[PDB]
């Protein structure tokens, strides 16, 4: 039968476009392998007229691909396009309401998780290593955050459909971000075994597990020392742009002006809703497309952010 072509372009970052001939008797997956046109699998689908002039994202299967791949994402992992590709498939579907000026994402296949660490990014300063976070960061800023969200999943190994803890995903994030410059120095007290000075860099210098409260990790806390004593480990120094306060849920009163914003875990462990409480004129509860406005807050808080620049104790 006769043989008909369409010209297409094939990319592994959608920034460097690469001219391709395709044969119209063939599926994309006979000529390139796997591709996706906007996170749909063509794999297995032969070329339609509409398609001539789009854009298609292949697996780098040469040295030319795999460097532009690895240049924009900054993994080499097989599977990662794939899992991007398949996630973008939903988040695209999704929808990204402006809620107090902020971009947030109506409840769909448990995206709680999502919505609460998108409004936590969009609140603090945060530089983004991969040009692929950077770029889906900006757009998603602007409202439209498809690709970000589709990424996050990708680089955190989330099904659609699976909750997440936001912890865990800004602790992704957080490593696959500039935190070279963030410091933070640790004083451990015991009457025993005297005082023990300790420097954090990175993600450990801006995320702590044990209290929600910024004032109480600076007075000091209690933890179990090495000889089975109680100890008192207290913020000596802090240099970062912000500090991220977690624990188990837990009843927590939040006050206006005192926080940045908050995660509040409703439910069991891993089946739980997240809501984001967010410090304006007044406390505002994000709640994916549902806001709600009060004065003060009561709730099962788990994470806490207060932005920060440089901190230095008056203790001793
Ligand atoms: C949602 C989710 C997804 C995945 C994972 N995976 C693992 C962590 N990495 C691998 C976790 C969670 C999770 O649920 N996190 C919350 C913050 C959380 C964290 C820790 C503990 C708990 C809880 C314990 C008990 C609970 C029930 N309710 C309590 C809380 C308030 C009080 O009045 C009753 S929630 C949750
Ligand atoms: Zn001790």
């Amino acid at each position: 039968s006769e043989v008909r072509t369409i010209k297409v372009f094939t990319t592994v970052d959608n920034i460097n476009l690469h001219t391709q001939v395709v044969d119209m008797s063939m599926t994309y997956g006979q000529q390139f392998g796997p591709t996706y046109l906007d996170g749909a699998d063509v794999t297995k689908i032969k070329p339609h007229n509409s398609h001539e002039g789009k854009t298609f994202y292949v697996l780098p299967n040469d040295d030319t691909l795999r460097v532009e791949a690895f240049e924009y994402y900054h993994t080499t992992d097989p599977s990662f396009l794939g899992r991007y590709m398949s996630a973008l498939n939903h988040t695209k579907k999704w929808k990204y309401p402006q809620v107090n000026g902020l971009t947030s994402i109506k409840w769909a296949d448990n995206n709680c998780y999502l919505a609460t660490a998108l409004l936590t990014l969009q609140q603090i300063e945060l530089k983004f290593n991969p040009p692929a976070l950077q770029d889906a960061y900006y757009r998603a800023r602007a409202g439209e955050a498809a690709n970000f969200c589709a990424l996050i999943l990708a680089y955190c190994n989330k099904t659609v459909g699976e909750l997440g803890d936001v912890r865990e995903t800004m602790s992704y994030l957080f490593q696959h971000a500039n935190l070279d410059s963030c410091k933070r120095v640790l004083n451990v007290v015991c009457k025993t075994c005297g005082q023990q000075q300790t420097t954090l860099k990175g993600v450990e210098a801006v995320m702590y597990m044990g209290t929600l409260s910024y004032e109480q990790f600076k007075k000091g806390v209690q933890i179990p020392c090495t000889c089975g004593k109680q100890a008192t480990k207290y913020l000596v120094q802090q240099e970062s742009p912000f500090v991220m306060m977690s624990a188990p849920p837990a009843q927590y009163e939040l006050k206006h002006g005192t926080f940045t914003c908050a995660s509040e875990y409703t439910g069991n462990y891993q089946c739980g809703h997240y809501k984001h409480i967010t410090s304006k004129e007044t406390l505002y509860c994000i709640d994916g497309a549902l806001l709600t406005k009060s004065s003060e807050y009561k709730g099962p808080i788990t994470d806490v952010f207060y932005k920060e620049n440089s901190y230095t104790t008056t203790i001793k």
